């Protein structure tokens, strides 16, 4: 041979090095279809005692059907590794696009936020969340569609933006021993803000003062911003998660409902 071939795919460049192993671009030997293969070292899995958990994150992610969540095609099992054959998307990180292009048009921001909000709702409904939404893990494809890695502990990948603690919800910063789905609402509020303004709502070069602005919850609403989406942002970026907007609140908002495609929320 001479090449690392698993199943029908020949592995090539390394897209990133993560927890249980590297992620490499795969290429179907017969069709040429590009693919992203997560390599899960089984000895690493057994050292963390998450064997029964990973096999249920995989078996659960295998039953995921969402156009804006990274799809799992198949899992190939060798005695030493798990090979998760997953969708490859070449558009790069969403926030890398924003930090290089600036704000997008309001219709493009609405289309992308509706895709992201639908994927987040699908994960909260169809899986046991081991991760929270990382806005750095929001990818794009070649058609400018949002692609999200599921919230399982297998997707701890980010190797290979305008800040990093900027996407940390207040209850996460305060070390609250419990956190629910409202943490992802905050992150989506950060995402929506960057889509409409071109920057992050709480950005600060000094990290301690960055945490202070997040706890204060004061962010600059530009006057050019739509007055309706301003109310949505204020509701999503509430410091107190009890007063923070929910998915049903965002789904009912007049700005979110405009030109909403039918396939996103079949519920
Ligand atoms: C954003 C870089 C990039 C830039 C330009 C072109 C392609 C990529 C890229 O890599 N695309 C991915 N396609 N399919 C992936 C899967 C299944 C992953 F699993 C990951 C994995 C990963 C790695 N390596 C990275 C870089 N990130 C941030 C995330 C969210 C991953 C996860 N989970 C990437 C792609
Ligand atoms: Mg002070
Ligand atoms: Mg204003």
């Amino acid at each position: 041979d001479g090449r690392v071939k698993i199943g029908h795919y020949v592995l090539g460049d390394t897209l990133g090095v993560g927890t249980f192993g590297k992620v490499k671009i795969g290429e179907h030997q017969l069709t040429g279809h590009k693919v992203a293969v997560k390599i899960l070292n089984r000895q690493k899995i057994r050292s963390l005692d998450v064997v029964g958990k990973i096999k249920r994150e995989i078996q659960n992610l295998k039953l995921f059907r969402h156009p804006h969540i990274i799809k799992l095609y198949q899992v190939i099992s060798t005695p030493t590794d798990f090979f998760m054959v997953m969708e490859y998307v070449s558009g790069g990180e969403l926030f890398d696009y924003i930090c290089k292009h600036g704000r997008v048009e309001e219709m493009e921001a609405r289309r992308l936020f509706q895709q992201i909000l639908s994927a987040v709702d699908y994960c909260h409904r169809h899986m046991v969340v081991h991760r929270d939404l990382k806005p750095e893990n929001v990818l794009l494809d070649a058609h400018m569609n949002a692609k999200i890695a599921d919230f399982g502990l297998s997707n701890m990948m980010s190797d290979g933006s305008c800040g990093s603690p900027n996407y940390a919800a207040p209850e996460v910063i305060s070390g609250r021993l419990y956190a629910g789905p409202e943490v992802d609402i905050w992150s989506c509020g950060v995402i929506l803000y960057a889509l409409l303004c071109g920057t992050l709502p709480f950005d600060d070069e000094h990290v301690p003062t960055l945490f202070k602005k997040i706890r204060g919850g004061v962010f600059y609403i530009p006057e050019y911003l739509n007055r309706s989406v301003a109310t949505l942002l204020m509701h999503m970026l509430q410091v107190d998660p009890l007063k923070r907007a929910t998915i049903k609140d965002i789904r009912e908002h007049e700005w979110f409902k405009q030109d909403l495609p039918s396939y996103l929320f079949p519920e």
